[PDB]
């Protein structure tokens, strides 16, 4: 059922992440982890000290879809155990900020297809799949995004409740 996925939904703020490749949001669903550059790790960690769910929605550029969503369960910090991101071709890993903690929501996939009825008003009402990376998605919008993904059964929102 969509009931605790609601919940959680519940007076979420929600953020675009657009990856240049599968192999990070791969990596991101391996590890419960996620680094992004400091202008958005900012926006981010305010984000999280001011709402009771961040949901970040990944997308990778030119997949024609997003690959899942995920609750920041932590502000970023810095010095874990170096993950092995594959970069951009100009980008070092100093660049990075600090290492965001997240549990998985939902690790399916949804074509841009599907959501083309989701227009975000914090992107001039574009369409929601259109936006940087790091692009705030408003509450109404981003709520019904994530209900438009397939139930991701495999997932239990239990302990997720737990940590609001
Ligand atoms: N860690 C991933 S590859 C990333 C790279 C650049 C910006 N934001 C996130």
């Amino acid at each position: 059922g969509t009931s605790k996925l609601k919940y959680v939904l519940q007076d979420a703020r929600f953020f675009l992440i657009k990856s240049n490749n599968h192999e990070n949001v791969s990596l991101a669903k391996a590890k419960g982890v996620w680094s992004t550059l400091p202008v958005n790790e900012k926006k981010l960690n305010l984000a999280f000290r001011s709402a009771r769910s961040v949901i970040l929605i990944f997308s990778v550029r030119e997949s024609g879809k997003f690959q899942g969503f995920a609750r920041l369960s932590s502000e970023s910090h810095h010095g874990g155990s170096p993950i092995h991101w594959v970069l951009p071709a100009g980008m070092s890993a100093k660049m990075l900020g600090g290492v965001f903690k997240i549990d998985w929501i939902c690790r399916r996939e949804l074509p841009f297809t599907k959501s083309a009825h989701l227009t975000n008003p914090w992107n001039e009402h574009k369409p929601v799949k259109i936006g940087r990376d790091g692009q705030e998605i408003e509450l109404e919008c981003g709520t019904q995004l994530c209900l438009l993904f397939p139930p991701d059964e495999s997932i239990d929102l239990y302990q997720v409740i737990h940590k609001m």
